[PDB]
């Protein structure tokens, strides 16, 4: 799998509270984190099954 797929959830600096998904390597699952709308990073899907397609 691509390494972006190892990262960490990024929230970033904002203040919205945007449910989106990280793919989690170690427990093999697509995770809700909350997103604060600015400054994303690679491992930040709209959906659980956009993370599991890209990483899975």
């Amino acid at each position: 799998r691509p390494a972006f797929c190892l990262e960490p959830p990024y929230a970033g600096p904002g203040k919205a509270r945007i449910i989106r998904y990280f793919y989690n390597a170690a427990a093999g699952a697509a995770q809700a984190f909350v997103y604060g709308g600015v400054r994303a990073k690679r491992n930040n899907f709209a959906s659980a099954a956009d993370a599991l397609a890209a990483c899975a």
